[PDB]
């Protein structure tokens, strides 16, 4: 499956995965976000959650 935009679900469940498992297993991360592949967490982490 194929996702765009991010719902506030999709975040809140962002943040605790990088709680778990850290900002470097972007893989593992994805594979419990249907419809989202590591790159596309990574991003949304850098760039909107916890940006510099
Ligand atoms: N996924």
């Amino acid at each position: 499956l194929i996702k765009g935009p991010w719902t506030k679900e999709e975040d809140q469940r962002l943040i605790k995965l990088v709680q778990k498992y850290g900002p470097k297993r972007w893989s593992v991360i994805a594979k419990h976000l249907k419809g989202r592949i590591g790159k596309q967490c990574r991003e949304r982490w850098h760039n909107h959650l916890n940006p510099e």
